[PDB]
């Protein structure tokens, strides 16, 4: 709304809560990143309002996930420290849903609507 | 050998040929990234000879696999400009094997060995 | 409600529309599988409806996308003719959420809720 | 050969070990399944010698991977209790290489060679 998240542990069937997620913009002219906003999964793994319709500008947009501090808060490792997806935003009208399913050794997304 | 990967075009059922995919290293002391090796997947979607056994130490590293280029030379868009995989190495007796599955809206990957 | 699913065409980035599925009952003792529910997806690759909290009792179930004749109907052949994913009810009181993430070439399910 | 698989354990980024396979293809006048092979994966995840290239002729072939018995085995429970992945051969010229990325509340597979 217009940009969503959903994490899944895919390893215990259940979403993956408490994951720290930051969200970037790319600066149009340099290649660095601006933060737009951080956020943490809610029980469901999901991370409401991450952005507002006005601010959600065309561009090339990166959502990290802090992988490695959710399995360490789990007690166990994982082979990526962080996961940064980073896509590209051109039709605005349409919302955008870009989940991250996870185990230690795997992760998938997807974009959905 | 140590380090491996395999795109595989999921949409077509075919491997993801001509690829660019450049290695980087996370420098210990210094929080910047430098490039190791650049590669073009084969035929197979493969990169033989990324590393070798030598420089393959222990640390943090990054493959970018560029979904826009191959995607945009099969004329169609991604929606992932490109692909970062970043991924711990501690345990450097053991074989890495770092796929890519791609769509045009979509990815994942495991560790393999 | 209290089963669900959710078709998304990964190749295309969008919602599975007016994909054809079917649930199914194992009757325990025999060996018989009978017709609970056949469904259509709608718009956004959902199928309300598929069984009644009353009716949805402990056991074994199975969801037949028919995913040959979903990409017949776009002017594309598909690997799979059609996909059946298992899965075994123990836990009544939960919502058991069973998407379907489809290619041409690929396909994966995870356990929601 | 010209038929193979590979069973990957995402959950716990190993080869999917001592899983039994069985390999059908259906009768092309009835629509029932005819057994052709049943194998167990090796360490390595694969399983070697599922059909001849003789024997490999145009059709609808079905692999059933026994994930439950798998899970069992491991003192684990597995959402689903097998899974069969159904496939139209129609190409003989072709090698394909059909995996399975397993945990124990996901699966996924897609074509290679």
């Amino acid at each position: 709304s217009p940009l969503s998240t959903h994490v899944l542990n895919i390893a215990q069937g259940v979403p993956g809560a408490n994951m720290t997620i930051v969200l970037h913009r790319l600066d149009p002219v340099s290649s660095a990143w601006n933060i737009l906003t951080t956020g943490i999964t809610n029980d469901d793994g999901r991370c409401p309002g991450l952005i507002t319709k006005e601010n959600f500008i065309a561009g090339v947009y990166k959502m990290r996930f802090e992988t490695g501090k959710y399995w360490d808060a789990l007690g166990e490792t994982c082979f990526y420290p962080y996961v940064e997806i980073v896509f590209t935003i051109t039709n605005t009208s349409q919302h955008y849903h870009v989940p991250l399913l996870l185990s230690r050794f795997s992760y998938s997304t997807y974009r959905g609507s």
